[PDB]
């Protein structure tokens, strides 16, 4: 409560089987200026005012396990234009493992699904990645 | 030589205080073609000769200052089918700010006078026009 937090421990809920994320990046919400000027005005600068909204899509990335296979399933769902939307939520947990601040995504759907990359003098685990777009964000601080 | 000339240093001699413009166009001179065939000719195309001449109407740009009201003082001297002509010069100056090629116009008057535009996001200088006509035109270099 006076203390600064940390970024290290989180948790997603995501309609998916298992759990436990390494990166999660993407949150930001936006609005556009529009700008105006008549010619008696005596600023020679112009007047703003806001305009219409804009989202980001949200990256995720995890380590690949035997057995688990959910990126792809949610990905492959797709029809022509239809789709399995979920609903999203992410939250930031602190020592005593309480939810403090909370994102709320509002119809999320899985646009790209990235694997590893193999190389035979790699020292390191295999992660994947997946790309998510979504019709809205809402953020919760106590 | 073996070098010509560049296209940004020259003045005009016009009846009007300042010396200076932007921009100048429209220096051309052109005869008509009169064609004829006979039916008995054994080529199957036409013979071509000379017939009338013609001249264009010359324009100019300058930039807008405060006290100078030259343009419309000249386009404003015209009663019913009476107006004041000038003779018009055009030279092409040198490193010694002298003349090389010169224009020579023969019974000028202003047949059109058009003002800068206001916007009110216009980062520009306010520029005038003039748009002249004639009753002859010659050419003189070296």
């Amino acid at each position: 409560a006076e203390y600064p937090l940390p970024k290290f421990h989180f948790q997603v809920d995501w309609g998916g089987s298992r759990l436990g994320f390494t990166e999660v990046s993407g949150l930001d919400v936006e609005t556009e200026v529009i700008e105006y000027r008549e010619g008696n005005l005596p600023q020679y600068h112009k007047l703003k005012m806001p305009g219409m909204q804009k989202f980001s899509n949200i990256t995720m990335k995890r380590g690949t396990f035997q057995g688990d296979n959910d990126f792809y399933k949610w990905w492959n769902t797709v029809a022509l234009n239809t789709i399995e939307r979920r609903d999203l939520t992410i939250s930031l947990l602190n020592e005593k493992h309480e939810p403090v601040v909370v994102w709320k995504v509002n119809r999320a759907w899985p646009t790209k699904v990235q694997s590893t990359d193999l190389k035979g003098d790699g020292n390191e685990v295999a992660i994947e990645s997946i790309e998510v777009a979504h019709e809205g964000l809402t953020i919760q601080n106590g």
